[PDB]
């Protein structure tokens, strides 16, 4: 009934996994084409069909490398998926939403026909991480159209999300020391709306750099998430609720609105 569905019933060790079903192809995204972006690198679906697009943002100092195997990953489970470079490393959070803003019209109006056709441009979401995840949050509450957010060890000054109703799931690290998710995190969390879909995931044994090293604890959420949200896919539902709620050695903690009004 759902026309969003795409891919096979998951399992645990499906979305675990190095790779999901969908084989993946690139279209590289150069500094040139892009306005209002660094450039970078959008990974699709090699089979025909339209799905939910998303941008990843990095952090400071961060280059799309650092998310490249975020990006691949979740193209691989079926979404069109832009990893970008930004203007400067060093952009702060508030650009950086300006700048994924700019990286979702890049996919749906800018890239090859390949790309645009493989996009239902009604079913957006944003990612990133550090001060990309700052961005994420910031785009987030200027965006109520989006589909999701999935702000990773996310860095931003304004701890204040109460305006925010996208799905979003945060996920924090337990040791990380450049955004501690006791004055980043967690902040952001708390703040968001009790009555939005929302989680927090907090990594064990975590720094901040956990999001740029391949992790299957946010691997196989950041798809449940974005399958649960951009597809309205409730096959996705049973990963998120009840959820991983001191998986000691994987996860810390595990906060959430379930179950979503199913």
């Amino acid at each position: 009934a759902n026309p969003y569905e795409r891919g096979p019933n998951p399992t645990d060790a499906l979305l675990e996994a190095r790779s999901g079903p969908f084989s993946v192809s690139e279209e590289n995204v150069s500094r040139l084409s892009a306005s209002g972006f660094g450039g970078g690198t959008i990974y699709y679906p090699r089979e025909n069909n339209t799905y939910g697009a998303v941008a990843i943002s990095p952090g400071y100092t961060g280059t799309e490398a650092s998310i490249a195997w975020l990006g691949e990953r979740i193209a691989s489970h079926g979404f069109v998926v832009i990893t970008i470079d930004t203007i400067t490393t060093l952009d702060q959070p508030d650009s950086r939403a300006e700048q994924l803003n700019a990286a979702l019209n890049h996919m749906i109006n800018r890239a090859s026909s390949t790309v645009r056709s493989r996009i239902d441009s009604s079913r957006l979401a944003v990612m990133g991480h550090s001060m990309g995840g700052g961005g994420s949050l910031r785009l987030a509450s200027q965006r109520p159209d989006l589909k999701a957010a999935i702000p990773l060890t996310p860095w931003h000054l304004n701890k204040n999300w109460s305006s925010v109703t996208v799905p979003t799931l945060i996920i924090g690290a337990d040791l990380d020391t450049i955004a501690p998710v006791a004055t980043h995190a967690k902040p952001f969390y708390n703040s968001l709306p009790s009555s939005i879909s929302k989680a927090y995931l907090e990594l064990d044994g975590a720094t901040h750099f956990a999001p740029n090293i391949p992790n299957k604890i946010i691997g196989k959420y950041s798809v449940a998430w974005l399958k649960r949200f951009v597809d309205n896919d409730t096959r996705y539902t049973q990963f998120l609720c009840p959820g991983p709620r001191g998986l000691f050695g994987e996860v810390e903690e595990y906060r959430s609105t379930c179950p979503f009004y199913p």
